[PDB]
């Protein structure tokens, strides 16, 4: 009976199935794929790449992704609808604002940003009628004044609609703690919030402190590792130096500590990427040729071999996304 | 025989007539009018406002404007084409980058930015086939590293196409001097470059130094004055404290010094403005209800009353734009 909005229209909650909760078709900037599609070879090439990659994920058991691209990540909801149809994978679109708002967003009040986020959830994105099913926000450590307005507008849009909030943060700066403080000052329930990029640290005091408070903890960059590429400074800065198995052990660490219901797993993958260095796709595709099938192909069996029960893994990959995405 | 690209297609140089060389339909951000047109009431309201204002300018004798909105000013070339048709005023569109490039532009090399600017001049903007007729760039004082790449890519696109380059600068910081240094290091002729916002200062050593070197000097913010509003800090910061008559005396100062062929006059007006404080249109429309008719209605007669000959004023408003816009 409960429903989630996707770029193809409403679906029953129970059909979302195995869901990757932090992904992107294309990491770009507002207006960019319309103005310069040849950056990606062509729009058609980008769409075909994305359809191949979603088909691969689907073969591996993924049924839904949440594309957390905001306005300022260059979200193109028509592209999402096209590739969702072609690949037969559900895609949930996002509203919110990430790190790159333009001036026309940076000048706005909390009330104005609230109406923008509500427009995209309740009315539709652009002129398409496609409704966002999640609100994405971002900080590093200490929230800037504008980021604090974004977080408050996200909380107010979530309270009005039931749609959840998901975050980018700097895990090494324990950024989720200030996010949580702002959301709670707005009366937002922690059960509506995922603190993302939490696998970028092994700081289990930070992670268990959020989980104990009821937050979802997004272990969402599973394939990110610059091991083997450490002379590529741009790769190292984005990916890192920890292995995927190190990241995946955090899923088991939280389950072992009683927090299985508080975990969301994903890749933070993409099929095009213009907001970083030229050719970064190419580096990424070498680190992780499986793309968005890496979680079911590598991470889930690794955890099953370490003794995590199948029921617990189904709860993390199916039940927890369903409860998070259901408007509540 | 010479031709200029407009948003309606090619026109003869000689039909551009009285031309305002630095204007905007809407000062916004990439993607913004598509994502949040209700910020402006509606897209239809914005277009109707712009058509009324261009009709008023046309009645006052304006035949062409150059809309120097770049990608990151939220240029919407379909909007420009619509309002140009409805108002029967030619509009030249721009490529280049202003102060608000997103990450997908800020990561690019000089070679990449060159191909983007060339795309918009030679192929067309977005999927529209509408060709830019000018390249807009921006700095304040000292160019940032990325701004220097923008200026070099603009110079290289101009050398390949003949299209001119026009600038935003901080006149109080004499920013045109560093712009000129970069353009000349690229081999760009000063005759292809307008150093804009030059009426924001009364520093005639700065202005005559550029004019002597062959630059066009853009006296382009004629109606900008916060006199009467000086308690509105945002108005003061953008407009200022000098009167329009003070700004217009710079046109006569340069003519009196022998630089009549080096002057371009405009308003830097707009019909919508989302990249600044909410309601700024409203403040602007009170300072200058004549909009883009203020130059022919107020500035030209003021100069004629101070004894500038009609032939000289025709040369500034017709001949100088034609020579500047003609690809050369
Ligand atoms: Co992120
Ligand atoms: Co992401
Ligand atoms: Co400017
Ligand atoms: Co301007």
């Amino acid at each position: 009976g409960d429903l989630i909005n996707t770029v193809r229209g409403p679906i029953p909650v129970s059909e979302a199935g195995f869901t990757l909760t932090h992904e992107h078709i294309c990491g770009s900037s507002a207006g960019f794929l319309r103005a310069w599609p040849e950056f990606f070879g062509s729009r058609k090439a980008l769409a075909e790449k994305a359809v191949r990659g979603l088909r691969h994920a689907r073969a591996a058991g993924v049924q839904t992704i949440v594309d957390v691209s905001t306005f300022d990540i260059g979200r193109d909801v028509r592209l999402l609808a096209e590739v969702s149809r072609a690949a037969d994978v559900h895609i949930v679109a996002a509203t919110g604002l990430w790190f790159d708002p333009p001036l026309s967003m940076r000048m706005r009040s909390v009330e104005e940003l609230t109406q923008f986020f509500l427009r995209e959830i309740q009315h539709g994105i652009e002129d398409t009628g496609i409704r966002a099913g999640i609100i994405k926000v971002a900080t590093t450590g200490k929230a800037t004044p504008f980021q604090e307005l974004v977080l408050r507008a996200a909380a107010r849009a979530s309270l009005a609609t039931g749609v959840p909030v998901t975050t980018h943060t700097s895990a090494s700066q324990r950024g989720g703690e200030q996010q949580a403080a702002i959301f709670e000052s707005e009366g937002l329930s922690p059960s509506r919030v995922c603190i993302g990029h939490s696998d970028d640290t092994d700081d289990l005091s930070y992670l268990t402190g959020l989980a104990a408070r009821g937050y979802l903890v997004g272990l969402d960059r599973m394939p990110y590792s610059a091991i083997g590429l450490e002379g590529d400074a741009s790769a190292l800065a984005l990916f890192g130096n920890r292995s995927w198995q190190t990241r995946a052990l955090l899923i088991k660490a939280l389950i072992d500590r009683g927090y299985k219901d508080r975990i969301l797993v994903s890749h933070d993958w993409l099929f095009g990427f213009s907001s970083y260095v030229t050719n970064i796709m190419d580096v990424m595709d070498r680190i992780n040729p499986d793309g968005m099938a890496f979680v079911p192909l590598r991470v889930i069996p690794f955890l099953r071999e370490k003794g995590v029960p199948p029921e617990t893994l189904a709860g993390v990959t199916v039940a927890n996304p369903a409860r998070f995405l259901s408007p509540t």
